[PDB]
């Protein structure tokens, strides 16, 4: 039947007995259970967010949402001072940009404030869909995480007086974000007009 | 002749017939068009920017430009108010840091301004090489995207008066960036000296 | 002995002699030194920081420290002006967030200052463990890299006068960071109370 044999196939006549064998690369293959098997089958790694595998085009990429994720918080902005405290209905815009959380305040009119004080935002409830309270937790306990200025107008018996307020992100406790108002320029007033302002802090959730 | 046969190769006599055959692992291989073929050939993924494959060292990395990309815009800064509007020749420095665009203003001397108003930057033309107009488009329509303060000196005509201006990134339309000046401290003046200032906004291009 | 063969094996006959041969997918395999060898052995890429391979779960991810790395600098904050200069003992908090370096100043009381001037931070020494001087080098030479406002109180014979100071990150030279105080509101004073403030600049180290 079989006259000759071509590689990988070879016939070795050792001890007057002709034996047929299959030749293979030792580092590539191995015989297990009397079959040709691959030595070291390479398993492809998985990817943790913000890295993702686009299975449709077999491409690894940074998730789009990582650069920008929007949301809103609806609740009551709490002003706190031992001698004066109030609640104002606000809706603030939120945006996750990389490892930062940005809060955007639109203009607002509030009751009067003391020379210094605290603003508290309770994220326990009020977040738009897709957002969890934990998503607003800062990635550091350093105080302050960031400071910004808010431009205001103090209303005092008809006259509008331009001033500023310095605001610092200082604490986060069980979903309550605390923004300290260290001070700034001040005058006796009845009401405050706040121009829009943004504040951001590190957040890796 | 052929006396013996070593694995993967095996001989089986069944139904008075002796048939030789090649022994293979069924999860590693198969037979396609009567030849040994690999089952499940693993294809290596490609990478979308800012991820890149350094082919020279077979290493996946984040592109260097992602952390920092510089540029300049040369044009006319437009101040807009219904009762007053002007154009000033400026060159502002630009830097792309991750998913942020930073605009850096050098000191400047401009005509007088109203208590509030708009600054417009037309990116349709004026960008340095490598930059396209689309590269300045914000990644969100939230208003404001960011706010900052600019320190100014109002020339009363006899005296130089220190004040501030609050600036907010508010809109981008077909290459025109709009920076609103909500207000701040103010006095009657002939001209404005602006100290340097920076403003940044989210941008994922 | 051997009655017949089966695929991959074939016994083809030509030119008067019958020969046994092994069949293979020519794209998948080849013969090298008369042995079955695979073509195109896939080599897995390595990863450059902030990308890393979690070997335990065979997963590629962004390093945790990339989003947040804390530290402290302890030294003397140097104020510089041709007609006045001093040194104050400070400890400032530092945080690396992505490609940004954030400096956090706690409240401080310093000696009096001129209408404008420079603040210098010498990172050559004073950094907490894990931090090198090179880690504070900006990723661009643009001036200013960033500006912020500091809220101050000018102390002049017991009276406290609220004002602001504009601060810009302007230069880094051999470990010395320079923060220019372009100006802001001012009055004659003997000492300055500074509210807390943060400033950040691009840094890809
Ligand atoms: C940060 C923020 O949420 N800013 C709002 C603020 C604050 O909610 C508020 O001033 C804090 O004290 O209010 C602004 O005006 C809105 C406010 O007056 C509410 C009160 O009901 O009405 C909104 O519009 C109403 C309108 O009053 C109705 O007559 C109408 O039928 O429906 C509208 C629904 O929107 C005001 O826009 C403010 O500028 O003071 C808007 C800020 O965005
Ligand atoms: C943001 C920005 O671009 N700031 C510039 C500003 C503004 O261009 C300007 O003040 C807006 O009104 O100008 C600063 O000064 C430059 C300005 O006066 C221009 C006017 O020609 O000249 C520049 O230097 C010239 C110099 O005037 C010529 O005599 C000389 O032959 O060439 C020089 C270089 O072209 C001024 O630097 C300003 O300080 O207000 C500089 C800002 O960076
Ligand atoms: C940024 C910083 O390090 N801030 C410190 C600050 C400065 O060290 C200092 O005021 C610069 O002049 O000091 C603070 O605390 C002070 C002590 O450092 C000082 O030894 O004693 C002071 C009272 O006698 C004061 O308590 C401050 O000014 O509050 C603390 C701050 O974090």
């Amino acid at each position: 039947k079989i006259d000759s044999v071509l590689p990988p196939l070879t016939v070795r006549e050792a001890s007057g007995v002709r034996t047929l064998s299959f030749g293979y690369d030792t580092s590539d293959f191995t015989i297990i259970n009397s079959v040709l098997s691959l030595r070291s089958r390479l398993t492809l790694p998985t990817y943790r967010y913000p890295l993702e595998l686009d299975t449709a085009n077999n491409r690894v990429q940074v998730a789009d949402r990582f650069g920008m994720r929007t949301g809103t918080w609806t609740g009551q902005l709490q002003y706190q001072h031992p001698q004066l405290s109030w609640r104002a209905n606000v809706t603030l815009n939120l945006m996750k940009v990389d490892d930062w959380l940005v809060l955007s305040f639109s203009q607002m009119t509030t009751n009067s404030i003391m020379a210094d004080g605290k603003f508290v935002i309770n994220f326990v409830s009020g977040l738009s869909s897709g957002w969890q309270t934990g998503d607003t937790e800062p990635s550091s306990t350093i105080d302050p995480l960031s400071t910004t200025f808010a431009a205001v107008q103090f209303l005092n018996n008809g006259q509008r007086i331009d001033a500023f307020r310095i605001m610092g992100v200082s604490e986060w406790t069980d979903g309550e974000l605390e923004i300290k108002n260290y001070g700034g320029t001040y005058t006796g007033h009845t009401q405050v007009y706040w121009a829009p302002w943004t504040i951001m802090y590190p957040c890796n959730v």
